[PDB]
């Protein structure tokens, strides 16, 4: 038998051009829309997370919940050359799959895949991944986990003045407790952009949330 995630994987190694990234981002949109749902931040909200990244410019990227891969290759094609992403992604499976996609992709060069939850990899990013501060982090893990890992982003010294924290899905499935932390505080200007759930005409949107100091 097989997964979803490797149907998705299967049909981007047969019909995407490899080493060309938009042509493995069609693929797995096309897939998608057509064959089955899968949940990716997919084109239309994908747009969105490209013009915050060519807007800041980040060189330490760092992304919770990579799944298949599609925005680990959708951000790092857009990164400067010595920039890179690191994505935490707590399935051991999903990050296999990821790695391929990111392969195959060109990217490979540009992304740093850790195996593990983003609250245990956190702490340790310092110490055992030579950053300093993050530029961005992209926010699309369980939702249950936006607020406390910003707040363990906070915590662990990790963001900055300027730092920019883009989180998918606060309005379907939606993240109302990390809208209300960053929204509400003196240390976050925050901007909403509204768009559609991926592959659906449901409404979602993201969130930007600019770090002003603590
Ligand atoms: C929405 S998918 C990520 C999609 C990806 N950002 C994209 O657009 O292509 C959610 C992923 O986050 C992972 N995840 C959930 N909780 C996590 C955690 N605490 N740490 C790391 N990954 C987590 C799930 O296993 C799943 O692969
Ligand atoms: O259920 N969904 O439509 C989604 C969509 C998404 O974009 C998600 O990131 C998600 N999740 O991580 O749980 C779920
Ligand atoms: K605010
Ligand atoms: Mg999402």
């Amino acid at each position: 038998g097989d997964t979803k995630e490797q149907r998705i994987l299967n049909h981007v190694l047969q019909h995407a051009e490899p080493g060309n990234a938009q042509s493995v981002l069609e693929a797995i949109d096309t897939y998608c829309e057509q064959k089955e749902w899968a949940m990716n931040v997919g084109d239309k909200k994908g747009k969105i997370v490209d013009a915050v990244i060519q807007e800041h410019q980040p060189s330490v990227l760092l992304e919770l919940g990579a799944y298949c891969g599609y925005s680990a290759v959708r951000m790092a094609r857009l990164l400067s050359p010595g920039a890179r992403l690191i994505t935490i992604e707590i399935n051991p499976d999903c990050a296999a799959i990821t790695q391929r996609m990111v392969d195959f992709a060109g990217v490979k060069d540009k992304v740093t895949l850790v195996v593990g939850a983003s609250q245990d990899i956190i702490p340790q990013l310092k110490k055992k991944y030579d950053v300093d501060t993050l530029d961005m982090v992209f926010l699309d893990h369980w939702k249950d986990r936006y607020l406390p890992d910003t707040l363990l982003l906070e915590e662990c010294g990790l963001l900055r003045k300027g730092t920019v924290l883009l989180a998918d899905n606060v309005i379907c499935p939606g993240a109302p407790d990390f809208l209300a932390h960053v929204r509400g505080s003196s240390c976050f200007e925050c901007t909403h952009y509204q768009s559609f759930l991926e592959y659906r005409e449901v409404v979602d949107g993201l969130e930007k949330a600019i770090y002003k100091g603590p």
